[PDB]
Parts: structure tokens; sequence; C-alpha cells
């Protein structure tokens, strides 16, 4: 992934934009999780 784009433990490129979007974008849901958002 670029330098500017966050990287899910599975290796997927997000961007920086979609945390807390209420979408998983990750495989594994860490940026969704409502514990830390
Ligand atoms: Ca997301």
């Amino acid at each position: 992934c670029a330098e500017s784009d966050f990287v899910c433990n599975n290796g997927q490129c997000v961007p920086s934009r979609w945390k807390c979007d209420g979408d998983p974008d990750c495989e594994d849901g860490s940026d969704e999780s409502p514990e830390q958002c």
C-alpha cells in the first residue's frame, strides 16, 4: 500500500478517510470496532 493509505491486518489498502465509517472495509473489521470508535 502507498505511504498515505492505511493497511488492514490482511494487507488491504483502505483510505484514511474510511475509519469509523460504518462499513466493514477491512476483512477483520478492526477499523470498525465499536469500542475503539
Ligand atoms: Ca471501513
